[PDB]
């Protein structure tokens, strides 16, 4: 069928932050959300389609790899299915339903996640969204967590990418040294929820990150493919890196004095209510052990998803 774009009217358009406020926090798990109530001009068929354009800082997925938008119903009847295309551009397409209908509109809402690799910054967005020549627009301010670090180091991470087909999901961590310290570590990967006791072991894949520590993009994003700015160190340390069928990993750092990316592949069980990865990092920041023995320090960084409740 044909591109009836032209014939969409926004007649109530807006863009909202978390609560209704005009921030967003990204790491605790909030998002935008659009509503648009459209008119349709009459004689439309199945088939036929109209495009909208969001601004490449939101997209409609966050971390899932599916690429499906909410259903447009009158009531109960699917009036339009959509789908993402591209940048960052989502069609609906008329099912037989819209057929001799007369003076339709409808209703919809979008969750708008703010796109870490566009959005590397703590700051004001600009969201919008342009149908058929509407723009309908929002400025949040974003913000991002720091992490969970000491005099010593520094933990961060987020997950990356997460695929219900494949009950698999991608996790980025960041470590680094602070104050010009250096300590020995143990980072570790475990899934404190979600681990499949008898699975395979996950790919893990580490990096040396080669820039400046100020440009380290408080979104948690890491571009592994930028080779001036990753250097993929995977077999010079495979030696010091454990992997396990229960997803868990551990690797040791003798000096950490740089910073370092650990990407993280794996799956989870199957039917699991939320997968909970903690990535911890210990350090031992002196060992003379004279006058007293501890064990050093401890940072514990966990990033999670809820797939039922409840």
């Amino acid at each position: 069928g044909t591109d009836v774009t032209s014939k969409v009217t926004v007649e109530i358009g807006s863009i909202e932050g978390h609560n209704n406020t005009n921030k967003v926090e990204p790491h605790a798990g909030q998002r935008a959300v659009l509503k648009y109530k459209l008119k349709f001009e009459n004689g439309l068929h199945q088939g036929d389609y109209f495009d909208f354009t969001l601004s490449n800082n939101v997209n409609t997925h966050g971390v899932s790899t599916a690429r499906k938008v909410p259903e447009i119903k009158n009531g109960s009847v699917v009036m339009a299915t959509g789908e993402v295309l591209e940048g960052g551009k989502i069609r609906y397409t008329f099912t037989n339903d819209i057929e001799d209908k007369v003076d339709v509109t409808a209703e919809l809402e979008i969750n708008l996640f703010i796109d870490p690799k566009t959005v590397q910054t703590n700051g004001n967005q600009t969201i919008t969204s342009t149908l058929n020549e509407e723009q309908t627009s929002k400025e949040l301010d974003v913000k991002y967590k720091d992490g969970i670090g000491n005099y010593y180091a520094n933990l961060n991470g987020s997950i990356e990418t997460f695929n219900k087909a494949n009950n698999r999901f991608s996790h980025v961590a960041f470590i680094k040294p602070n104050n010009g310290k250096t300590t020995s570590v143990t980072v570790t990967g475990t899934l404190m929820k979600g681990s499949n006791q008898n699975g395979n072991q996950p790919k893990v894949r580490i990096f040396e990150y080669l820039g400046n520590n100020e440009d380290i993009a408080k979104s948690v994003y890491a571009n592994t493919t930028d080779t001036s700015k990753f250097k993929e160190v995977t077999s010079n340390m495979s030696g010091n890196l454990n992997l396990q069928n229960n997803g868990s990993y551990s690797l040791n750092i003798e000096n950490l004095d740089k910073t370092y990316v650990v990407h993280y592949d794996g799956e989870y069980l199957n039917g699991t209510d939320e997968v909970d990865f903690r990535t911890q990092m210990v350090g031992h920041p002196e060992q003379l052990y004279k006058y007293y023995y501890d064990r050093g320090y401890t940072l514990t960084w966990d990033n999670g998803l809820v797939l039922y409740s409840n």
